[PDB]
């Protein structure tokens, strides 16, 4: 008759494709990609003869074969797929094959196939909405953001958002390379760790640990070998795989390194550590970069030149003929994005009428024009117009939208910035015509976090109330409220704004609106975003 039984031995089931150190703090020694996992499986049989062949089946196909010499034996195979697989060891003979009872092996992989959907109910006041009126609606997460803030991917409403933008891929690089990070307490020296005999100019992981070690709902086992943001942003793309999630290289602190792409050969080096980046990395969809205003004003005020205008439009192209060769070999779509910003001057630093040909998305940073900065000249911070008191206003969203469109950039590749936080100064004094907007300021106002920012969220629960004025300029479409007492004003975006600045897409048929800071919002910004931009409400 057929082979006896055989019984799975005690053992690891848990294997990965690409390997991750846990304790790694180098970018070099915290993952490692291979063609295919290393998988082993042994097995004992008490009861029968053991058969002349044994097999390994993985969903009922045979993944290894070999003679079957003994009561117990071990086989040693690979595996080039990720997911969950129902492995049986089958002992055949003459008469037939005998199967033993199924053992669920987790052959794990970057693109999240061996993760179960992060299928997470909607928080706070968000609503569900259905991506159906074909325009971006974006938000960025920030990877530090899993501290203090305790913002995990878990917590965004990511079933109302088309985009999904990272906190941000750090460039590799010490001093003279990346000292905007110094102003930064412990920022500088956590770079140097991860990029620890790493090449300067090639993207790393800024905090590896939040990255992909620390415990998160969905990834919390001691073993599993993907945590923290990418493993619950490789289970979220197993939930939402229409959901385009984008690794973000740059922002205000981590720009100084691009200043330096006109040499060729360190630009060739990040465009390449980008194409590694996103073989390694698998549920990435692409790459958005945000170099902080070519031509300097950045950060750093020892960086920036004439020629950085060429420098980017000539990035922008080899990032894209890099992401068709990607998709040649792995047959997937890529897009490339950019946030860039939204006043004229730094915009005419660039010929984004040449760039736009290589990008699927220009995400205008139509915010932060007025703030804690400058306490002298006061203003709304991410209005649509300019004010009734200033109809000369130059930082407005409406003026950043034209300056592309002048230069003869498509509307639809425009993506309308949002802010789910306010930006205020105080003991504001000296102004007219009750429009604190006229007078100055002493100093920032208290922050959330840190000084002259606010999250929206505790804007709506705690300014809203009391001694605080709240007054919505629809002339500009931009709310603020103000603590007489205290001389503290602060100016964000409010349903109506945002509602203004939708239509306002809808009208000049441009792309879309995006948002900073998903963790600053209680849902009023990104409810508001949706509806504004025509999606149907959800179930």
């Amino acid at each position: 008759a057929a082979p006896g039984k055989p019984t799975i031995a005690w053992g690891n089931t848990k294997f990965a494709i690409v390997e991750v150190d846990q304790a790694a703090t180098a970018y070099n020694n915290l993952v490692k990609v291979k063609n295919a996992a290393d998988v082993s499986v042994s097995w004992n049989l008490w009861n029968g003869d053991a058969g002349t062949t044994a097999k390994i089946l993985l969903n009922g196909k045979e993944a290894w074969s070999g003679p079957s010499t003994g009561s117990s034996g071990t086989a040693n195979f690979k595996v080039n797929k990720g997911g969950r697989y129902q492995m049986q060891v089958a002992l055949c003979n003459a008469d037939g094959c005998t199967a033993s009872d199924a053992t669920e092996i987790v052959v794990a992989d970057t693109d999240g196939s061996h993760l179960p959907p992060l299928k997470e109910s909607l928080l706070e006041k968000n609503k569900p909405y259905k991506q159906n009126s074909g325009k971006v609606v974006g938000s960025y997460f920030v990877e530090a953001g899993v501290y203090g803030r305790n913002f995990t991917v878990d917590k965004i409403p990511a079933q109302n958002l088309t985009h999904l933008l990272y906190g941000f891929i750090p460039i590799c690089g010490g001093n003279g390379i990346n000292d905007s990070l110094k102003e930064i307490e412990g920022s500088f020296q956590a770079l140097q760790r991860s990029c620890q005999g790493r090449e300067d100019f090639k993207i790393s992981i800024h905090d590896p640990f939040a990255a992909l070690q620390k415990a998160q709902k969905g990834v919390t086992a001691w073993d599993d070998p993907y945590k923290g943001n990418f493993g619950q942003l490789m289970a979220l793309k197993q939930a939402h795989p229409d959901l385009k999630i984008l690794p973000s290289i740059g922002g205000w602190t981590l720009s100084d390194p691009f200043f330096f792409m006109g040499d060729k050969v360190k630009r060739d080096r990040f465009v390449g550590s980008v194409k590694e980046f996103l073989q390694t990395w698998k549920f990435f969809d692409g790459v958005d970069i945000d170099w902080e205003f070519p031509g300097g004003k950045g950060a750093n005020p020892n960086l920036g030149s004439p020629q950085d205008g060429e420098t980017y439009v000539l990035l922008m192209k080899e990032l894209r003929a890099m992401l068709d060769q990607l998709s040649a070999e792995t047959g997937r779509k890529y897009e490339l994005t950019s946030a860039i910003s939204a006043g004229k001057d730094k915009i005419d630093k660039v010929a984004y009428n040449v760039a736009q040909n290589s990008m699927d998305h220009i995400f205008l940073m139509s915010y932060d024009f007025y703030g804690a900065f400058d306490l002298k000249n006061l203003g709304h911070q991410t209005a649509l117009n300019a004010p009734a008191w200033k109809p000369d206003t130059a930082y407005t969203t409406v003026n950043g939208v034209n300056a592309l469109l002048a230069q003869g950039v498509k509307p639809g590749k425009i993506v309308v910035g949002t802010a789910m936080y306010g930006r205020g100064w105080t003991g504001v004094n000296g102004y007219q015509n009750n429009i604190p907007f006229t007078g100055t300021a002493t100093g920032p106002v208290k922050g959330t976090w840190e000084n002259g920012i606010v999250d929206y969220r505790q804007i709506a629960s705690q300014f809203m109330s009391g001694e605080w004025q709240y007054t919505y300029d629809a002339t500009a479409e931009a709310p603020y409220v103000f603590k007489p007492s205290t001389g503290d004003l602060i100016t964000f975006d409010d349903a109506r704004s945002v509602q203004a600045k939708g239509k306002y897409v809808l009208d000049k048929q441009l792309g879309g609106l995006f948002s900073w800071e998903i963790d600053a919002d209680n849902g009023d910004i990104l409810n508001s975003m949706n509806a504004s931009l025509g999606n149907s409400a959800g179930v």
